[PDB]
């Protein structure tokens, strides 16, 4: 099978078989026929009894494994592990971001740019601000943030925009969030050996300790994020890893922490820094972003993006790349087997991600900007070491249109709305559109890339099919990138490839069909608009019709995003099958069971048209329930 | 192979044979060969790229997962997930416990027994004492032990016993504990796809996330059940499944939260309890314990022990059980088909532990005696459906001493101490055997069964090796229960097994040679004493001649006991071989380079005479060094 759509990606595929490195493609390959255990869920290592493996078909062979598990309570278990690791790598984001947000100062390197935002956060959060110092406002709201994360008595703080009656749901399910470490813990707890050996609690636990993902983790990351950095408006940018020059050093950031990116950015217009770029025979500095770090930065300076999570190699594969700075997450250890055949410094920045034989250089929140600052020379001093004759950057990039924040959608809709009747600065605009099936609804695309799927075909597909339908489609992460590169994020887009009502709906407002909302964590954005048009209509979520879907997921932080959009009422398809087919009894809860407890369920569909019709269907059933 | 050296448990696995039911040693069997890479932990599931499996041989076959991980960053993040499991575990009970102390009360359920543990934990704590309400002492200090969980700014709160030279290695090597279920969070996310890829840093990460156990969660969750249920003193008991009666209502507690069981002991008082159980035609009400929940209640009021974790299961096959009473962890799932062939009762008590098929009674800890008055109930009206053509209970118990806490171990060493010369209340006497020589060293016998190992056989085999050798011995849980039912947890033991000076030492101050020291989170005492003893002679914790074994070790738990206990500086040797021998950099971090870091490291040796020389030559180096 082909290993990716997109051209570029060929291309270098072609040059890495010729320079005789190794990509991801390769090693999947090499793997082979993986694991069946593995792959049903139905393997269990969780004590030094085992390892234990039990049948995935009920019924023949090996029925439990040693302390007696079924292999209902073995999938279960993985399941919830999985969810757990996906909540602490947000949950860690969150509370970087929250401590950045808690050294704060007028004259240091990280201040407060949207004091709006920070005095809307601070009532949300039951901080006072009337004839207040800004930095005192915003130490306040980062000592609450910081307690939702640990907080022993009590109950955490949740975001305005969720519903009151999802709120009563949880509470009656029992799945009400508590602070985001303590339900990690939780969830650890329960899958010791001799603990939970109930599938239907196990699912429950795991689903409560996503929502601290979804509504608190990832909700106050996005949200100091756009107090310190600003929030994103409309921005143009460009996509592909033909953004890299060849007169040029490029620096490439990969990665999710954004405070490090933002500093890399900030030194870059520094004048020493400029004229040694000039000096070791430069035109100057070329800033390239990747995954989510990339949507960070591009999102809120127009940072072009390189590439998506399953392009990173080829990025290096160019011989262009001088220096590869890296903070967490996402981050192939491959990349630095591979930085020995180039010229790039691969530079490891963060004591949580460690990477053998990369260059470690500890990025220093107490001095940020003079951290950034000797990285980014350690890269620009690379520029000396290019080999040109190496030296092969596609000649394919692509525009793209980002920047929808919450706040930026809303003034975006303000246009459409007559002034003699109001209200200005709301979601009601859209509620009127999805109330008058003018549009059908609103779909969510959002993960990463797995070679399992040939790359960002199935997110290309889905987004098609949802807006050919229809159906405006916002996009986060890898998926949002893989639209920008195919060129999705653009306002022409609408009359190329939109139905009638979604294209007159661009027409009206002037917007793409597909907007890019950020990165992972700024899918809590969508919540955040989901909960908006909810609480205008005066319904729970669960009772739109809005979806959310996983082309071609791989990360564990997926699984928790896709469970606690589940928890929170929303429908959620995933284009990868997770490792459950081997327990029937945790396959029926989450497709079919869920559906009762928090008005939604996942649904399986490899196959990108297939979920377009379901989705439409699904959307259609629920359109029909509210009377729209 | 023989499943156990117990002679009870070899007449209970005929009885089940005969009755056809399935133990933990038939699933053990029906797994036959178990997976070679899950075995040496070259197997990753970390995403849904996956399952990667790498050769556990280096050289040959696939290298490296589908991201680039090498066997040896699949090896160490799969054993730092064991210890935050594990961590989880111990920290989920310490956390329960001083939520309980914060609802202490002078006339409700919960009280304070030991008044002068807790003002010497409130001294620990900074909380003032003088001139206050006890129960506003017990609030305080429980607020503070709650803090450690989940602070989020500041340094968290360490015992006194701990050395300073031990906290300032910690510091330097980077390895200094946080708030626990931070720790916990930090873990998970580093072993994210595309974090951490480098063993040495994951080692120390888990390091870092095994001190949170072993000297705040396990530590704080002993002290308050002192504080709340009174420190234990030495005290006689029974031990084996002969405790059982035949003629009365058997109503075994499984697990391990205390609090359940102390109210379950308190209500087997009641009045109308008793007399329902003479009406049900029982002579009365016969409480026996398992594991760490038993290990508990029989410290603190000699209730007797039935057997240890491999013998949960048989404890049903008597017939004889009226009701098993379970609240979370080591609590075997197959017990809930294995109840059906019997009458017996199966009561899940635990919202974090819910069982498939057993029946559940939330334990209520707002009305905790209440609740368990109820819960006993069931278990008493439960007699009147007793078999008993189908009851055998074997005439094998053996009579046990135990009880010795760090407190009452010092009131025993008064004993030696001479009026005239002093001090009273102190380890001097201890320190001083072990620094003449009287004593080599004391070594402390913890861990699990695992049917991997004859049961008991490793635990028994090291601890008459260790005696015999003047090494004294202090043991927890399931190998504390081992010693107890063969016999060793008596005084009379001392002139049958002890060599010469412990022989002395056991009639000076009139104790076993093998001191039961409580439950797993009981291991904290032993740091205690360890510490204690440092800090009276100036020295380091690895500088004397101290040791650790897990002798058949299964769980989780476990694997984080021994990281904490090496970390803290102990050697510590494994009679089962976790799965790191696919990672040549993981075994050798282990047990060859964490000696450079924190001054112990891992020995693993599956014959118990090997370890039992092992360690004698060890501690015989470790005093050379000292000079004694
Ligand atoms: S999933 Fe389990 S059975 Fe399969 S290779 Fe990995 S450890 Fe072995
Ligand atoms: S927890 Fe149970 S099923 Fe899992 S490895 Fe241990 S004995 Fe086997
Ligand atoms: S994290 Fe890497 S090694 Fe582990 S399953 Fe995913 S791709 Fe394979």
């Amino acid at each position: 099978k082909a290993k990716s759509i997109d051209q570029a990606t060929l291309q270098l595929l072609d040059k890495a078989k010729q320079d005789g490195v190794e990509t991801v493609w390769d090693r999947k390959a090499d793997m082979k026929v993986q694991c069946g255990f593995g792959s049903a869920g139905v393997c269990c290592r969780n004590c030094s009894m085992g390892p234990c493996r039990v049948s995935p078909v009920p019924g023949k062979g090996v029925e439990r494994g040693i302390c007696g598990a079924t292999a209902d309570v073995i999938v279960s278990r993985n399941f919830a592990r999985m969810v757990a690791a996906g909540t602490a790598a947000h949950s860690d984001h969150g509370r970087s971001i929250a401590l950045s947000l808690y050294h704060t100062s007028k004259d240091g390197d990280i201040k407060v740019k949207d004091e709006n935002k920070l005095k809307e956060v601070a009532k949300s959060f039951n901080v006072e601000t009337e004839g207040r110092d800004i930095y005192d406002i915003a130490h306040d709201v980062a000592k609450e943030g910081l307690s939702n994360y640990g907080k022993q008595l009590g109950e955490v703080t949740l975001p305005p925009s969720l519903p009151e009656k999802r709120k009563e749901l949880w509470r009656k399910l029992g799945v009400y969030p508590r602070a985001v470490d303590r339900e990690i813990a939780a969830v650890m707890h329960s899958t010791h050996i001799g603990c939970n050996a109930d599938a239907e609690a196990m699912i429950k636990m795991s689903m409560r300790c996503s929502l601290t993902d979804g509504w608190m983790g990832s909700f106050m990351g996005t949200e100091f994020s756009d107090i310190m950095f600003g929030t994103p408006h409309s921005i143009d940018t460009e996509a592909n890893l033909g953004v890299l020059e060849k007169n040029s050093v490029n620096v490439v950031l990969h990665g999710h922490e954004p405070l490090l990116s933002e500093m890399v950015v900030e030194a870059a217009s520094d004048p020493e820094l400029v004229e040694l770029a000039k000096s070791v025979g430069a035109d100057g500095i070329n800033l390239c972003g990747m995954c989510c770090t990339g949507n960070e930065v591009s999102m809120r300076h127009g940072i072009k993006i390189a590439g998506n999570f399953m392009q990173q190699e080829l990025a290096v594969v160019t011989g262009a790349v001088d220096g590869l700075i890296v903070d967490v997450q996402c981050i192939m250890p491959a990349l630095a087997k591979l930085s020995k055949s180039y010229h790039t410094k691969f530079i490891t920045t963060s004591p949580k991600a460690h990477i053998t034989d990369s260059i470690y250089m500890e990025f220093d929140e107490e001095n940020p900007l003079d951290s950034a600052k000797k990285i980014l020379k350690e890269a620009i001093l690379n520029f000396k070491n290019r080999d040109q004759s190496k030296v092969m950057i596609p000649e394919l990039k692509c525009k793209a249109i980002l920047g929808y924040s919450v706040e930026e959608i809303i003034n975006k809709l303000d246009k459409v709305v007559n002034t003699q009747i109001g209200p200005m600065q709301t979601v009601k605009p859209l509620a009127d559109v999805l109330v008058s099936g003018v549009l059908r609804g609103a779909a969510a695309v959002v993960g990463c890339n797995n070679p399992k799927v040939v790359q960002d075909s199935a997110h290309i597909e889905t987004i098609k099919g949802l807006i050919k339908n229809d159906v405006i489609v916002v996009v986060t992460g890898c998926a949002a990138q893989a639209a920008a590169k195919y060129g999705l994020l653009q306002k022409e887009a609408a009359e190329k490839y939109a139905g009638p009502g979604l294209a007159t709906v661009c027409k009206l407002v002037d917007i793409p069909p597909v907007l890019h909302m950020g990165s992972c964590v700024d899918i809590s954005r969508i919540l955040d608009l989901v909960g908006r048009v909810a609480n205008l209509l005066g319904v729970d979520m669960s009772d739109l019709p809005v979806a959310g879907v996983a082309p071609e997921w791989m990360s564990e932080k997926a699984v928790a995003i896709g469970t606690y959009v589940v928890t929170s009422g929303i429908d959620t398809w995933l284009g990868v099958a997770p490792p459950v087919t081997g327990g029937p009894e945790v396959v029926d809860i989450l497709t079919n069971k869920m559906e009762d407890w928090v008005g939604a369920k996942f649904f399986i569909e490899t196959d990108p048209h297939k979920a377009v019709e379901q989705i439409v269907n699904r959307m259609n059933e629920k359109r029909k329930k509210l009377g729209i």
